[PDB]
């Protein structure tokens, strides 16, 4: 049929994008879906912090490669991360008590894996879900070690590892504009630029129930006014899979002059997390679903 990718270009916005994995790529039609319809992949787990550095100083890039490999037959352009986030780290970060250990352990992941992907990758998660849902920051290993300098020190090592990624913060429940994080993403990210700190992008991890789409058209444009070269949608998906929530999110991303584009969390529904809300835009049968169709229509206008 007609690419979302294709279309959301036309309309002026870099991609339409989708989290994929080499275990997705060989199963399915997930690698004939994405070919077709989207324009960046991101890797669901093969970048993260266990996947990657297993052992202090010992990387495993494995599926990574894959997934670069893949995006660079298909013409796809890539993003990468989570660099720093608390949910996916290896028992042997989580044990470090020492500040200076900690800092360096934290520079030499953030710089062995930009190095081996250096201008291949267009954007990096450099970190991921710091703040607690009252805006202040949440107490992972990193704050409680090195302080709240830790965001900082990981924004300029990614800068200096590959200066052409565009670098992002990642937060989850930043879709309501009076909700308390997220004007307190806005405050902080204010702040850090004013500083001289290198975030070029706030990635908003959107996760909706029905009818939650609306209240984007407020919060993207709210996450906007901190100030910040790009912003975008990651990891959506929408309880239900509403045209009417989905067309919203998309209507969001194209009012905001700076926002690039949109990830969604999978291609099908029966590989979701919450395949019971068949939340996707694909159906059980590889079949684009009536949001899919929806977001055809609003983009071709
Ligand atoms: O947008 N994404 O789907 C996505 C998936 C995994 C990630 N890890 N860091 N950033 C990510 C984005």
């Amino acid at each position: 049929a007609q690419s979302v990718d294709q279309l959301i270009k036309a309309r002026g916005k870099v991609y339409f994008g989708v989290a994929t994995d080499q275990n997705r790529l060989t199963t399915g039609k997930n690698a004939a879906i994405i070919q077709a319809d989207f324009g960046m992949v991101w890797p669901e787990n093969s970048m993260q912090w266990d996947a990657t550095e297993p052992s202090q100083g010992n990387f495993n890039f494995a599926g990574a490669d894959y997934l670069v490999n893949w995006a660079q037959q298909n013409g796809k352009l890539i993003g990468g991360g989570c660099l720093v986030w608390h949910s996916q780290l290896p028992s042997w970060v989580s044990s470090i008590t020492d500040k200076n250990t900690l800092t360096n352990v934290m520079k030499n992941h953030i710089t062995t894996l930009m190095t081996r992907y250096k201008g291949k990758i267009r954007t990096w998660d450099v970190v991921g879900e710091a703040f607690n849902e009252d805006g202040s920051l949440r107490q992972t290993v990193f704050l409680n070690v090195i302080g709240e300098d830790y965001i900082p020190i990981a924004f300029q090592t990614a800068r200096a590892a590959d200066p052409n990624a565009k670098l992002y913060i990642m937060d989850y429940n930043l879709d309501s504009a009076s909700y308390p994080k997220t004007q307190a993403i806005v405050n902080r990210v204010k702040q850090w630029r004013a500083a001289g700190v290198p975030i070029d992008g706030i990635g908003s991890q959107t996760h909706l129930s029905a009818g939650q789409g609306a209240g984007v058209l407020q919060a993207l444009p709210l996450l906007a006014s901190a100030g910040t070269p790009e912003v975008s949608i990651l990891m959506l998906d929408v309880a239900g899979a509403s045209p009417t929530d989905y067309v919203n999110v998309v209507n969001a991303c194209l009012n905001v002059q700076s926002c690039v584009g949109i990830t969604v969390m999978g291609v099908a529904d029966p590989d979701s997390v919450r395949a019971s809300t068949t939340p996707l835009l694909f159906d059980g049968n590889f079949n684009p679903k009536p949001a899919y169709n929806a977001i055809v229509q609003d983009l071709q206008q």
